[PDB]
């Protein structure tokens, strides 16, 4: 083992920790592959935490900082304020592929938001929200995931990120509003008759159950449209990606099946994991 090769066993480590479910999935790349993606996603993790875990807004500054000093520089020894492990690996990818930085900026931007929290008004702002959190991330891996950097590649990574996103918020309802956070539009909480405190205390009724399944569905048509383009990725990303994907829809199942709760975190087994890899490689 070089030292580059433990600042990326640092950061599958992180990913391993905290998205079991695209560690499951991505690790199945080349090498190369999934080693970018490693570094990719702890700085992306780094970042989201700073906020969520450490509310350490200048921790955040710290990383945007690194990132700068990165792009500025590729090629010079930097002192990461950081954590220099996840940098020094991020460096070394953005020196053999193309990094979308400002997609990296873009996330920083929104994740710094969420330190002083307003609600959305409109879904378009959620949705907005999920580009930035998600969607960046989808541009950031783009030249990792496929061979044609294009615009159309972008529209799919993108949509592909926002849809991950939706269903990570569909998922944290309960935990999200014990952090004091609902994600889901001042807009369609009224139209749909729903309050998040109330139905935090006396369980989830049919009129909650209706709005989460109108963003459900959003989610899941989307992701059936990223599923018709996956051509655009790689041929050794595709069935990773809709692995991946199929994951995270299994994840919308899993709180139908625990009826909603908004009291724990509902995830799918290793176990059922391997089940729908076996599902989707008789294809590939
Ligand atoms: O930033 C997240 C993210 C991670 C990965 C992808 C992804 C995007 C596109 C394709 C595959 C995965 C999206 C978002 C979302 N949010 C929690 C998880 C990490 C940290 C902040
Ligand atoms: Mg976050
Ligand atoms: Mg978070
Ligand atoms: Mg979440």
């Amino acid at each position: 083992m070089t030292m580059m090769d433990m600042n990326f066993k640092y950061c599958h480590k992180i990913m391993k920790k905290h998205s079991k479910s695209f560690s499951y999935a991505f690790d199945l790349l080349p090498e190369d592959q999934r080693k970018a993606v490693w570094a990719i996603y702890a700085v992306c993790r780094k970042i989201d935490d700073s906020i969520d875990v450490y509310g350490d807004i200048q921790f955040l500054n710290q990383i945007k900082e690194d990132i700068q000093s990165i792009e500025k520089y590729p090629y010079e020894y930097h002192h990461f304020q950081s954590d220099r492990r996840i940098m020094m690996a991020l460096q070394h990818v953005a020196q053999h592929k193309n990094i979308a930085f400002q997609s990296f900026y873009n996330l920083i931007d929104t994740v710094y938001k969420d330190q002083h929290f307003t609600m959305f008004e409109t879904d378009a702002e959620l949705f907005g929200y999920c580009y930035g959190v998600a969607g960046t991330v989808g541009e950031v891996l783009t030249p990792i995931l496929s061979d044609h950097e294009t615009h159309q590649t972008y529209d799919v990574a993108r949509r592909l990120g926002e849809s991950l996103q939706l269903i990570n918020i569909l998922r944290d309802v309960g935990e999200d509003f014990e952090n004091e956070r609902i994600y889901f539009s001042k807009q369609r909480l009224k139209q749909y008759e729903v309050d998040i405190a109330e139905v935090y205390q006396n369980g989830v009724n049919n009129h909650y159950i209706d709005l989460w399944e109108y963003y459900a569905a959003i989610a899941e048509k989307d992701f059936r449209d990223v599923m018709d383009q996956i051509k655009v990725f790689s041929i050794e990303a595709q069935p990773i990606i809709e692995l991946a994907a199929r994951i995270y829809i299994e994840i919308l199942d899993e709180v139908r099946q625990a009826n909603y709760t908004l009291h724990e975190r509902v995830f799918v087994e290793k176990r059922k994991k391997a089940k729908l890899f076996h599902e989707i490689n008789s294809k590939y």
